[PDB]
């Protein structure tokens, strides 16, 4: 659980940034 | 937390299809 909560977090913030490309 | 863990990791898949979608 600790892993795969440590993982999808580290990929939250690529997908946040691929979100902010996106508003561009 | 293992269905969760699969779920995320399944669609992980797609979504690093979309980043390839991205960077074309």
């Amino acid at each position: 659980t600790e892993d795969n909560a440590s993982r999808l977090e580290e990929f939250s913030k690529e997908w946040k940034d691929a979100s902010d490309k996106w508003n561009a």
